[PDB]
């Protein structure tokens, strides 16, 4: 309302990367009515959250403790070490011992209860009445089986968490277009195309008379559609598309209020080149110079026979991307209530609901009137997401899913945070039950609120079609999470803006081909000194690792990796005085890359291992951290003590000269200090390899540029860059099992058996993996075919083929590999250096 209360706005913006008060892509005020429509949702939670509990965010699960670890509780008890300065006693603890209570046997049994347990090094806290074993720092420690180092210090000041308090038939008059600069070849023709849409189910389709392309065409032509006015389903999208195809733009038919839209509109259009989710937007081209601008006028019980119920659960058991027939659609829609009893039919039910009719929609709501089983039913997350995807426009159906997501402990939302944040490009309006459920859970704790942030900031920054929508949603969150949190976002905003002024100053002097002249590194450091003068603030949180405080600059260790694009190998002194070791913080800082792709893939992989935990299985997939910090630029985790599969073959055998086999087995032997740990690492390698097969194959990215498979000095391995044979299983890996070439041994005997037992494990979940993939492509990738590319995963998971068929299929897929050798990788070798 005044001078100091207007300076707040010039900050938020600087942090969002878009001025939410700038009006230059706006035919109305859904804009505000979203922001406003969010004050309540915000400060409703803001208040509701326990302030001490917000500030101490104790990462806690409630899932059953893993059988490979619960059995692995050898002595049947746990041990915890606690520090001060010098003194640091070790303590015996029971898998019941409250993290609160383990001081009532340390301040009474060793000697008042106002200091809490932290973790040595991190911004973590172990507080609350949920057993030790239910802490995800502890689990992750015991999983890998480490010592547990705590340091006693005050509950942090949660006073900083302070918040800055007619009715017949539809028509539309297409009036013209303008595209100022047009020249390319010679004479072409053009026409517009208006469609009624309710979730890519296209109620109608209409054309105009083809008039030759001059720079400023005209028609003045109405478009009398077939379907009625009252029979228009909410979340009606009017698709407008110029054909030559060519250009595209959209308009919601119904208003966010409810008003059937009216008036004159100078909507600007996006260009197309050569489907994708980024094609169902409510926002237009915010450049009013080189864009096309179309001008318009708007002036307005169920019980049945046997071989029907049978020839129906058939339709139930079908995978999600399996087609449905008019034949199908009727059987379902008819048995409606008999179709409710099985939740495993819900997407498939509402798909079979053409929403043209007024009457049907109301009957469809009488279907929800007795939502009965769905509410009381076992939560299956896949079946839930499947309802929040591309296909459903109805602001009631999408609400039935969110309703079921409500019941998820943080550690689960965290697993799925990415794809639901991506899934907002799909709710048809702005203000939406999910859009909120996001803002909600994200204020309910801290650790969601962080990841939320850069997830939003990633899409606000590079993705034009959603910067409006996401910038509103974010702005709403940033205001209401307290400067306490908000002064770490400030840190991390300055610091990458610093790590840009340089990355792009170094990006200046590139000859072209892979090189790093003195010239370029000499300056790398010399630059860093002015980022070391009143511009970095002491430290900053590691974007991908919330609790990690990256601090001071190791300028002597920063470099510029020879790689094609020029990243920066930077390292950082952890600013935590109560650390435990002394390796710094290596962080790759690339640029010229869109990261949302790599980033989304880690969240697949993870889910794949969380799935395997329910089967009681481990495969060691090391999915490093990665984040899209701003525009065509981000930063990636540096996994200490690892190397590439490329450098190794390079380090024993010559330039490209052949590919010797045993090479690999020694590299480990020579990095194993103890006589044992060569077996202990082989234990970790075989398990680690098997996952980067099932997964690398299911996702269908298993044959990868030779230079891009990595491996820790500790047996474990992990595929790195996901820039762009069923899977990489090269002869040397086979030799690390005990097979020189098509034989079997007590470790390979295991290899086969692990992949498969895991493949069926992952198969017993078919549906989930598909509804990801589909969303994953829609929100992430280029020009994916709404069949072809979307399909592949169907084959990989081989729906239908009963267990004994697929169990062989994978065992034989290993054979598909075990017949090619290096011939693949060597073809990737000579793919480099003279192969036009
Ligand atoms: C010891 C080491 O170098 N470890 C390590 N860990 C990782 C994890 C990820 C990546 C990486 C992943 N994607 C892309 C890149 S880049 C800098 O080529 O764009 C690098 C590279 N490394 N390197």
């Amino acid at each position: 309302m005044s001078e100091e209360s207007q300076a707040f706005q010039r900050q938020l913006t600087a942090l969002i990367g878009y001025d939410v008060t700038d009006v230059s892509n706006v035919h109305d005020d859904e804009l505000e009515f979203t922001r406003r429509g969010l004050v309540t949702p915000r400060m409703a939670e803001v208040a509701s959250r326990d302030p001490k509990l917000y500030a101490m965010h104790p990462w806690v699960t409630s899932k059953p403790l893993p059988e490979y670890l619960w059995k692995k509780i050898a002595n049947n008890c746990i041990f915890i070490v606690i520090h001060r300065s010098t003194t640091s006693q070790t303590i015996k603890v029971s898998p019941d011992d409250t993290p609160g209570a383990i001081l009532q046997s340390f301040f009474t049994k060793m000697a008042e209860q106002d200091f809490v347990l932290r973790v040595c090094g991190r911004d973590e806290y172990l507080v609350g009445e949920t057993p030790i074993k239910n802490f995800q720092w502890v689990r992750h420690c015991l999983k890998n089986g480490e010592e547990i180092h705590v340091v006693l210090d005050t509950p942090p000041d949660p006073a900083l968490d302070e918040v800055r308090k007619c009715d017949r038939k539809f028509r539309v008059k297409i009036r013209g277009i303008d595209i100022p600069v047009l020249p390319r070849n010679t004479d072409l023709t053009v026409f517009v195309e208006a469609n009624i849409q309710h979730g890519q189910q296209v109620l109608c389709q209409r054309r105009t008379s083809p008039k030759p392309f001059t720079e400023e065409v005209l028609w003045n032509v109405w478009l009398e559609f077939s379907i009625k006015i009252k029979d228009l389903p909410k979340g009606a999208l009017l698709n407008l598309q110029i054909y030559c195809l060519l250009y595209y733009v959209n308009l919601l038919l119904i208003d966010h209020r409810f008003l059937l839209r009216r008036g004159e509109y100078v909507l600007h259009m996006w260009q197309i080149s050569g489907f994708n989710a980024d094609k169902l937007t409510s926002a237009t081209n915010p450049d009013k110079e080189n864009s096309m601008s179309i001008s318009i006028l708007l002036d307005n019980r169920a019980e049945m026979p046997n071989q029907l119920r049978k020839q129906l659960e058939a339709i139930i058991a079908t995978d999600p991307l399996n087609p449905l027939t008019a034949e199908d659609k009727e059987l379902l829609w008819h048995f409606r209530y008999e179709s409710l009893k099985h939740p495993k039919a819900y997407p498939k039910l509402f798909s079979s609901v053409k929403w043209g009719q007024q009457e049907i929609v109301a009957k469809t709501y009488q279907l929800l009137a007795r939502r009965e089983v769905w509410d009381q039913s076992a939560l299956d997350v896949g079946l839930t997401m499947q309802l929040l995807d591309c296909n459903f426009s109805d602001e009631n159906v999408r609400a039935i899913a969110v309703q079921k997501l409500e019941s998820l402990e943080d550690d689960d939302v965290l697993h799925y945070l990415l794809q639901l944040v991506q899934a907002v490009k799909f709710e048809p309006y702005h203000d939406s039950a999910l859009a909120r459920f996001l803002l909600k859970r994200g204020l309910r704790n801290k650790r969601i609120g962080h990841f939320l942030f850069w997830f939003l900031r990633s899409e606000i920054a590079q993705s034009r079609h959603y910067q409006q929508r996401f910038a509103v949603i974010l702005e709403a969150y940033l205001r209401g999470c307290g400067t306490a949190m908000l002064h770490d976002f400030t840190q991390q905003v300055q610091v990458i803006e610093m790590l840009q002024k340089v990355t792009l100053d170094i990006k200046s002097l590139s000859a072209e081909k892979y090189d790093v002249s003195s010239q370029v590194i000499s300056q790398l450091k010399q630059k860093l000194e002015n980022l070391q003068n009143s511009q970095l603030p002491e430290s900053f949180r590691v974007p991908y690792d919330p609790g990690l405080k990256a601090g001071a600059l190791a300028i002597e260790k920063c470099k510029v990796m020879a790689s094609k694009k020029k990243p920066l190998w930077l390292e950082f002194k952890c600013a935590d005085p109560t650390a435990l070791s002394n390796e710094t913080i290596g962080i790759i800082f690339k640029h010229g890359d869109d990261l949302r792709q790599d980033m989304l893939i880690l969240q697949i992989l993870r889910i794949m291992e969380s799935i395997w935990e329910t089967e009681s299985l481990d495969l060691c997939l090391l999915p490093y951290g990665c984040i899209s910090t701003g525009d065509k630029i981000g930063m990636i985790e540096i996994v200490k003590d690892a190397t590439t599969i490329a450098k190794i073959q390079q380090s024993t055998v010559g330039n490209t000269g052949a590919f010797k086999d045993e090479v690999l087995n020694h590299w480990l032997k020579e990095k194993s200090p103890t006589e044992e740990k060569f077996q202990a690492a082989v234990e970790r390698f075989v398990y680690s390899c098997a996952g980067y097969c099932v997964a690398t194959f299911v996702l269908g990215i298993g044959d990868r540029h030779n230079d891009n498979i990595m491996i820790t000095e500790t047996g474990n391995l992990f595929h790195i860059d996901f820039g762009h044979v069923p899977f990489v299983l090269t002869p040397d890996f086979l030799f690390v099992m005990g097979t020189s070439g098509k034989k079997t041994s007590p470790h390979f005997q295991k290899f086969q058996d692990i992949c498969v037992k895991a493949y069926l494990a992952l198969r017993h979940h078919t549906n989930l993996l598909i509804i990801l993939f589909s969303m994953m492509l829609m929100t992430g990738m280029p020009q994916l075919t709404s069949k072809e590319d979307i399909e592949y995963i169907r084959d990989a998971l081989t729906v239908g083929k009963n267990e004994e068929d697929a169990k062989k299929y994978f065992l034989d897929q290993i054979e598909v590999c075990r017949d090619k050798g290096w011939t693949v990788q060597f073809n990737w070798f000579l793919h480099l250096v003279l192969g036009i």
